[PDB]
């Protein structure tokens, strides 16, 4: 048996692959992975950067076990001497951080890697497939993680999370406190069974912090999680592609929700520049202001358009205006001449 093995920067159980290395979908591969993986412990630990000849990383032959065990062997022998400089005065590096930007796409690659066997059977009637997670809805989710600055106070769901990754990359990257995702599908929510366990043990073996999460199996528009919307404060759904009567039912779901609520989609749930008035009442437009969001640049989705998210947040203020002002004749008077002009 031949394989190939990188220690583990903070001491957990070394990444062991098999030769020949696995394939693991048509642009993603073993080999590239060690490399990247190397490329981004060297991100965390400057003493390896500099110890490692960077430029040469791409000059391996990745098709020879020698090649590869060679560069192996040199991160490894680093990767030594650095735990051997910690046990001196030198600080080791810090435990319990959660990773940049960059190590959480690489390292939520990885996880894609090991966990998604056959691409084929997921829906990707998003904008962006599971495929291409990393170069697409990845800067996406990472624009409104910015956006948004949620506190430990919040509470995240992403209503049809597929095979997690959003959920993955979001308590990853927030100082939110709890994170659900739940899913209907049995093919993608039994991947995410498998992405949940990888995650955390890649996560362990960066030496990275995550917020705590939990992927589940089910039905949002269900009894059980009519409640558990309206305790929510940020929802993330993907609704690009759902029907009408879906979004009907979604609608209704977040009515309940507490003021500042806010949902982010793929297609907006009101028009973004909503006028209330005596027909339109009942309409969720009345009670949240909705924005796009800036969009993802350099990348197009397969209708061939840019792709944005919608961001809505619950304010009963424009409905408590628009009563306030039914209640001055005078106000009425100039609500009706707007209307009517
Ligand atoms: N009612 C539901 N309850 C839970 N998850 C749901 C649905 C419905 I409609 C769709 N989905 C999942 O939503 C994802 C697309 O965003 C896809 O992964 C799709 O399977
Ligand atoms: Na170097």
């Amino acid at each position: 048996k031949l394989e190939l093995r990188l220690k583990s920067p903070v001491g957990a159980e070394p990444a062991v692959y098999p030769w020949p290395l696995p394939v693991y979908d048509k642009h993603h591969d073993a080999a590239h992975e060690i490399i990247e993986t190397i490329r981004w412990v060297c991100e965390e630990i400057p003493d390896l950067k500099l110890a490692m000849e960077n430029y040469v990383l791409i000059d391996y032959d990745t098709k020879s076990f020698e090649s590869m065990q060679r560069l192996c062997d040199k991160y490894n022998r680093a990767i030594d001497s650095i735990h051997q400089l910690w046990k001196g005065t030198t600080q080791p590096m810090k435990l319990n951080t959660r990773p940049s930007t960059g190590l959480l796409r690489h390292i939520l690659q990885q996880v894609y890697n090991h966990s998604v066997t056959d691409p084929e059977k997921l829906n990707n009637y998003e904008p962006f497939s599971p495929e291409v997670y990393g170069e697409t809805s990845f800067d996406l989710v990472a624009q409104m993680i910015d956006e948004i600055k949620m506190t430990d106070d919040d509470l995240f769901v992403d209503l049809g999370s597929g095979v997690g990754q959003v959920v993955l990359q979001v308590a990853a990257a927030t100082n939110c406190k709890h994170h659900y995702g739940v899913e209907k599908a049995d093919i993608p929510a039994k991947y995410a069974e498998t992405m949940d366990r990888e995650f955390r043990k890649w996560m362990k073996w960066y030496g990275k912090k995550h917020a705590e999460y939990t992927l589940e199996r089910g039905d949002f528009l269900s009894e059980e999680w009519r409640e558990r919307i309206a305790n929510t404060s940020v929802i993330f759904v993907n609704n690009f592609a759902f029907g009408p009567e879906v979004d009907h039912q979604l609608k209704e779901r977040f009515a309940n929700m507490k003021e500042g609520g806010r949902i982010v989609s793929s297609k907006p749930f009101a028009p973004l520049n909503f006028r209330i008035n005596s027909r339109n009442l009942s309409d969720i437009g009345t009670i949240m202001r909705v924005v796009e969001l800036s969009p993802l640049k350099g990348s197009v989705s397969w209708t061939g358009k840019p792709v944005s998210y919608y961001l809505h947040t619950i304010d009963r203020t424009i409905l408590e205006n628009y009563f306030s002002s039914l209640k001055n004749p005078k106000l009425r008077e100039e609500q009706e001449a707007a209307r009517r002009r």
